[PDB]
């Protein structure tokens, strides 16, 4: 259990603990489950809509959709289900996904040796990346339905801090 | 697995299901109860990987002792570990070493990538049936051939009354 | 030089030859050149726009975009550049790119024991992958431009064949 | 076109030209068309019957099914359709196909700097692995028809070179 | 929690039981946490040093650096993260990693029906792999400071069971 | 014949048509041979040393030894092998194999609409990238290691492009 061993981490320092459910490039739709303990599977989704970064998660937390506050984990070669890390906050993905908030903290590994810890800001990601990552989130419902989701707007690490912050809260609450 | 998870909605025909073997490995992983941990057994010839992922229903049994199996078709393999709500679409009735060892055959019960497209075993391409049935007709056949034997292929109906004896099983002991 | 080895095959039969040039889930777009007898990396696209099917082109075939006539080619496992197959005509997919007709006859091997020529007819394939298609090809070029790219519609194997045909004259008249 | 350049090389010093059609792992049935000079996607096989090892064949020679000698080159990793190499025979294959001889040359790359050229007769191969293949031909057409496939022995470099070079004598003729 | 439900195995017969942390060919350093029982991912290395085999540890052990005793584990295609096997000792790297002693056990899966259980000692191995392994111990640091790691020996396997054995002494007098 | 379509392209104007022979992660040293006009399997190199970057060749161009001059093309994801493309000049690795000049120019795709043509000098590459393929090209003879292999400096995009006039002056002359 993650949410128990693990705690959010140094959020005031912008590195933050995160467990990956899913890999960059799968069509799986993987979510930690809390109750159990568990990653499920939920559903495949359409192969043309695979994940464009890791898609994780932050211990205790809460979002508007009562599950943990989503991370989109930006690397070069994808990450397994499961595993937990050390993450630096480099922005936020501000989103609404039918009808709730449901913004997604933009993280990179804090020690990538890799890059060299090339991606320290938002900004410092290629435009076209930012660009991929904002279609994908913006229609990858679209087969069932679309237009219920958006893709908001795309702040930075201080901004993504204070979302971080407020999940906490929630979770404190609950 | 075994404690958190039950069987599922049998009746509905909408079963949890735990995946052990990727599709296409050949690494014979399976699920040790004992330990609650996911055991390396064996490697298994390259040219036997697995046809379809492998995985396991909890709180099952064989006859034997054995977890009632899953063969779980999808497009792309499942990691080792992860578990699901999948669809019952029929049984492969099998024995081996002359203990009956049937496999619940599975699809992801939400598939938006085919838009659930396989209800019924004769939804897939009997080729792929085929390629099944002969795969576990043969996977140990060059340590000792002949003690592997497909004997039928059922539909969710009676898939659904095998799962049901063996959550008996369970239950008993 | 495929446009002299290779003639476009036994169009009134339904079963064509087939030049591959971007393998199934490649963000590669590869492309004959005619006039070199080589395959040309003309471009890097999005990675979240990965050719959904393998994409090749009938030999002795004329388009309106001056290419030979486009193949949407669907297997399980992708086929590398360069191939050449025999393949059965399932069907069509009407198709403007930025101004101009580019149909694209839609395949599969003439001769596959994996699914046990499971798809003979459009119908036969998952209609949500047909879905996902005219998604990919609704949306490629978005990034640069969007509204360029349009879908009109889809036929069957006889609507197929007459585009082939018209495509043999173009190439003929040359 | 291959088979224009390319000679089969130095057959006396187990040393030959192969060309490969179908990587390791594939189920691709891909071969070289020589009066096209251009590599055909023959068939999609059983995903089951994949490739055990990369197939290829050596340019200049026919054995008896009309086409150039086969080749069965094992690698660590695949290799692309369309790549030649020089090659170390270390034996052959012996292969009766549905009526006819098929026989089929086992090699390696002749220069291996990965394992320090570690194979150089069938015998520092896993057995294991020979077991794999001899398996994968005797059945690889079982779901068509059964029973028209048999390895009949293998040999060592001495009854491959042999081979080849009957086979260099048909392509003359 | 793997130091509870598994202890080191038939250490004198030479089948211990291994988890295993890093896929053959993965350039994520991943770690059981031994605090945490979950798996971290420390670090992403340089794709160039990605590891050569698989890499676990031994449960119920102890090694100088304070982390369970390593292991290689080498097998033809890679192991997941976190699965656990019976594994045949065939002999042991001897290693200093920054002024600490930090020993590799060398093994391969106890069951192997895919080489018919072809290597028993170092010996069977090809010699070339074995250099590569050196290698790579050698200099997988490099990028950040060299000259700080050092394979000193390869053993067999009695040499690698006195190590196993020191290994559970230590952990026995924790 | 690649060295008779193909030209180097518009050296000037910094975008050069480039061959690729091998894949960005293989351990398989291809080469176009010249003399066959095929790509030829010369050997199997240490797995530890597949090539950090794709790996190609400038037609109708010469080393001051006869070999053609080599490409460094760097991509998210692997080249295919007899695939060319107009790729833009960034650089040059300064190279001495063998006590021979064996320079090697670094290129990226000239429309790359995945990043968005980000690359269009050395420094906007990761710098972990280059430390990554100097280590590689100074190491990947080690293990047999008959001469130097040294990478001398990285020089910019009007570097490179008088190493490569030099070097369509040597092919004109032969
Ligand atoms: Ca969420
Ligand atoms: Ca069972
Ligand atoms: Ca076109
Ligand atoms: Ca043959
Ligand atoms: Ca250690
Ligand atoms: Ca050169
Ligand atoms: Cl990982
Ligand atoms: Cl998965
Ligand atoms: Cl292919
Ligand atoms: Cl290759
Ligand atoms: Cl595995
Ligand atoms: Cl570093
Ligand atoms: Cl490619």
């Amino acid at each position: 259990d993650f949410n128990q061993i693990l705690t959010p981490g140094d959020v005031d320092g912008g590195i933050i603990n995160v467990v990956n459910e899913i890999p960059a490039g799968s069509n799986h739709k993987i979510e930690w489950n809390r109750k159990l303990a568990a990653f499920q599977l939920d559903r495949i989704e359409p192969a043309i809509f695979a994940k464009p970064t890791n898609y994780g998660f932050i211990p205790q937390t809460l979002d508007e959709d009562g599950d943990e506050l989503d991370v989109l984990l930006v690397t070069e070669q994808p990450l397994a289900t499961g595993v937990f890390l050390e993450a630096r906050v480099i922005g936020v993905m501000k989103f609404v996904d039918d009808g709730e908030v449901d913004d997604k903290i933009v993280c990179v590994p804090a020690d990538d040796r890799n890059n060299g810890n090339a991606y320290k800001t938002l900004s410092d990601l290629p435009q076209q990346l930012i660009k991929q990552i904002e279609f994908h989130f913006n229609h990858y419902k679209d087969l069932k339905k679309a237009g219920t989701t958006k893709v908001e707007s795309w702040g930075g690490a201080e901004e993504a801090k204070k979302v971080i912050k407020e999940s906490i809260e929630r979770w404190n609450k609950q």
